[PDB]
């Protein structure tokens, strides 16, 4: 509740970044809330043998690093999406680079995938994993990876496949970026072709890590579902019917276990404050676009994909309209950014109480109920 008097502080007169490394920081040494309530049994969600103690989580660029696990997680997400992550560390494009504008609860940047590269973070995680190990608040929490290209890599693939091989292990699913604005021709690996060459790579690399053990499953997946990680990818709200239905089929064939709908757009131009920047935008406007662009998606694919959803979501209405257009999990982000801690308890209550109204026995009754 005092962060919150913080917060109207830190977004009036603070950087973003300088906020948002701040906050990291409070949670690295662990002087975060935490939220030790039990979730709704009534509310779980899945995606095949991911079973989602609550459908809310962080989306990715938030611990972009995987330093801040531990206290994010215990503040009431049930999981939480690290990364974009590139195989070498980089320093991104030049600061500053997010911009907030409070009237329209939007974001933008252009950040570039900044990160201190794959082997530290994965060392990162190897660490959080021992400490997972050890704290029931902890037990049941689904950690994925985001993984992309660094800004020069030329071939997309080599840069997927270090990544798996180094940290694939430690990851409850893995979510391919191909879907950043501000990485440079990183949106036209989007085209159909390539994204199957991508997407059988990525599925096969993980298929690779299991042959080759002399140890058993269990000592060989060191993460919450003891299990081989998920194959996501990452679209983008920039396609179109044409590229929307190229990908679908794609997806259709290559058997992805889910989509991630959706990155950021550069298709808003209604923000005075942010004219003539730079980057992609984040937050409410991006609300509606998301959700049309999962409806597209979940209507393409003929329901046999499950969606995980970002973009826009604040209110319980907000991840319900989600839900119903055909998202199995919500995905918070900008939410995070103007509402602070609270974020999750509140939207957890919020959607709780609108299935009561609405009548609901539980959540997978309303995933796609709008169709
Ligand atoms: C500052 C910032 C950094 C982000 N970094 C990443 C990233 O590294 N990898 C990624 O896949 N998405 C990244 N995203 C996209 C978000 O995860 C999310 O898809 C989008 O911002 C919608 O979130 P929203 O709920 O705030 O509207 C970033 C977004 C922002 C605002
Ligand atoms: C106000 N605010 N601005 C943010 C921002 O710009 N970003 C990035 C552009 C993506 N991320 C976040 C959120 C993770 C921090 C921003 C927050 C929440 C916030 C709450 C509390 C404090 C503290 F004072 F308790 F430490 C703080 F410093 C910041
Ligand atoms: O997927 C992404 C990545 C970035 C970034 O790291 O710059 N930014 C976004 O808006 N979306």
């Amino acid at each position: 509740f005092l962060y919150d008097i913080f917060l109207k502080f830190c977004l009036k007169y603070i950087d973003g970044e300088i906020c948002h490394d701040l906050f990291l920081l409070l949670g690295k040494y662990n002087i975060l809330p935490y939220d030790t309530s039990n979730d709704s049994i009534y509310a779980c969600t899945n995606i095949k043998h991911l079973d989602f103690i609550n459908p809310f989580g962080v989306a990715a660029g938030f611990d972009k690093n995987g330093v801040c696990i531990d206290s994010i997680l215990k503040l009431g997400f049930s999981f939480i999406e690290i990364g974009t992550i590139t195989p070498r560390g980089q320093t991104g494009n030049a600061k500053p680079r997010i911009f907030r504008d409070v009237e329209s609860r939007s974001i933008i940047n252009s950040c570039g995938f900044n990160n201190m590269g794959c082997d530290k973070v994965t060392e990162n995680l190897i660490l959080f994993r021992k400490r997972q190990e050890e704290d029931k608040l902890l037990s049941k929490h689904i950690v994925g990876v985001s993984i992309g290209k660094n800004k020069d890599t030329v071939n997309i693939v080599d840069d997927l496949k270090y990544c798996i091989n180094k940290i694939g292990r430690y990851a409850d699913y893995i979510a391919i970026n191909v879907s950043s604005p501000n990485t440079p021709g990183l949106r036209d690996n989007q085209e159909a072709g390539k994204l199957k060459n991508i997407i059988l790579s990525v599925k096969e690399e993980i298929d690779n890590l299991e042959k080759n053990n002399i140890m058993n499953d269990e000592f060989l997946w060191f993460n919450t579902t003891k299990k081989k990680p998920l194959v996501f990818v990452k679209l983008a709200p920039d396609l179109n019917q044409e590229q929307k239905k190229e990908i679908a089929d794609v997806l259709l064939e290559t058997n992805i276990d889910g989509m991630i709908i959706s990155n950021t757009t550069t298709q808003i131009n209604d923000i005075k404050s942010f004219e003539n920047k730079k980057g992609g935008v984040s937050g409410a406007k991006l609300k509606d676009i998301s959700t049309k662009f999962i409806c597209e998606m979940y209507n393409y694919t003929n329901k046999q994909i499950p969606i995980i959803a970002s973009g826009g979501i604040f209110s319980g209405l907000d991840a319900l309209e989600k839900i119903e257009a055909g998202a199995s999990v919500c995905q918070l982000y900008s939410c995070l950014v103007f509402n602070g801690m609270k974020s999750a308890v509140q939207i957890k209550r919020e959607l709780n109480h609108l299935l009561y109204q609405r009548g609901y026995y539980n959540l997978k009754e309303a995933i796609g109920r709008k169709h």
